[PDB]
């Protein structure tokens, strides 16, 4: 509950998404950062019997950046909770990886954190 | 390619998934560890045209620890690439968040790194 | 330059540091949550000859979390970077490790993000 | 105790490290990958009396990319612990920040993980 909708980080970027009754989320998602250009798939899942004791939901999903506008060959995920309330927020920490040879494989996979709110910065 | 089917990592957990032609996945998760219990759902994407210069297939998936037998009000997302050949691998990272109020949203994160093969350590 | 001194992230934590000549961080760190009391030691390292384009400046610290009060069988690394200005920052990123058996290793790992600024919150 | 000395990782960088008496690391690193050459001076923290249950000894420490030869305008951070024992390890999970513009930031800090072991691969 609460989590369908759209969604707005603090680069801008735009997360469109479905929660599903049985736990589910589908929607799309476009980048305001990197290489990326337009909407991509996301899926995903989350907590759809969460604790009733303040704390937030646990979800993430997944985008690979792939479209027929652009291929960055690589993937992120975002995994994190949704926190409800007047200022309600999806707050995360994420991991991109980008296909790499064996020789640039420890180099693969950037690490950040957005912040999502329903009203954009 | 190469994707579909069960892949095993260090800890003796089971993934099974099957890589649809545009680029989405879908299975099922058994964890070896942790607060977990028979199979759960999971969803993620991977890049269905990845490069062709020894690169692996950037690729993602989430499960949330919620079945009919346990939750665990959390979700872990996987962050990796699969590299094919004799040996195939999924080499991850991944990102496990729990509910948590705002006192404890601090530590509401864990981080690891998973390391799947097609026969069992 | 323009790292000495002391810094404040958005739980309220302390950060006192000394960054010397040749690239030395030495100083104390007071946190405001979890299972802290008190200074504790640090010490890390920081380029100190950074790039002149705009872009920030790279450091990182340790605190291992014992000192005369307590101790909580963990460290904490954070990496990031410095950014100066009219409201300069320190942006991190951090891993903190607890000492575990084999069995709970997987588990043994948070991660988070901290802001730290020249006035507090 | 047991931390003292030279360590090797899968990439085949050497750790050389003093453990002192009251929890500091100092010494140097020199990597296999990317952009390195020769050593570089590093410092950290270690828990100086953990726990005696069989658990590890928790530890990290930091290195800036910068020496006499070369100046890659990063840090990373190392997270772990020493495991004792005939097979004794370092298991860590690092973060390496790059010095990043504005526009670059949330590109700005890779993660990995690497396994150190007293008799190299
Ligand atoms: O830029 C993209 C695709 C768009 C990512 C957008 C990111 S998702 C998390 C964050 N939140 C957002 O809303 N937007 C940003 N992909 C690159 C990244 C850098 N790449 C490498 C290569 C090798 N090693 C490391 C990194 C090459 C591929
Ligand atoms: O144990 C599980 C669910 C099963 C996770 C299994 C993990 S997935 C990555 C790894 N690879 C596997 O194959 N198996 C393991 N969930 C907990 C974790 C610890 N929890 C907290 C709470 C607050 N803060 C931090 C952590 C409470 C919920
Ligand atoms: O609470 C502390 C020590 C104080 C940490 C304070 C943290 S540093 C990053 C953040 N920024 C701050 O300013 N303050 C916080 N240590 C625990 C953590 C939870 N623990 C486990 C055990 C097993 N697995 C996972 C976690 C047990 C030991
Ligand atoms: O290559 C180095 C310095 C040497 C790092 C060696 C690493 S330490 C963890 C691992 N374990 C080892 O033993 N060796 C490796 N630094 C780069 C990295 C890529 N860079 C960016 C820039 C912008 N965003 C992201 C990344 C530019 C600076």
């Amino acid at each position: 509950a609460g989590i369908t909708g759209t969604w707005y980080n603090q680069l801008g970027s735009t997360f469109i998404v479905t929660a599903g009754a049985d736990g589910a989320l589908t929607g799309t998602y476009e980048s305001a950062a990197g290489k990326a250009e337009s909407r991509y798939v996301l899926t995903g899942r989350y907590d759809s019997a969460p604790a009733t004791d303040g704390s937030g939901t646990a979800l993430g999903w997944t985008v690979a950046w792939k479209n027929n506008y652009r291929n960055a060959h690589s993937a992120t995920t975002w995994s994190g909770q949704y926190v409800g309330g007047a200022e309600a927020r999806i707050n995360t920490q994420w991991l991109l990886t980008a296909g790499a040879t064996e020789a640039n494989g420890w180099a693969s996979t950037l690490v950040g954190h957005d912040t999502f709110t329903k009203v954009k910065p």
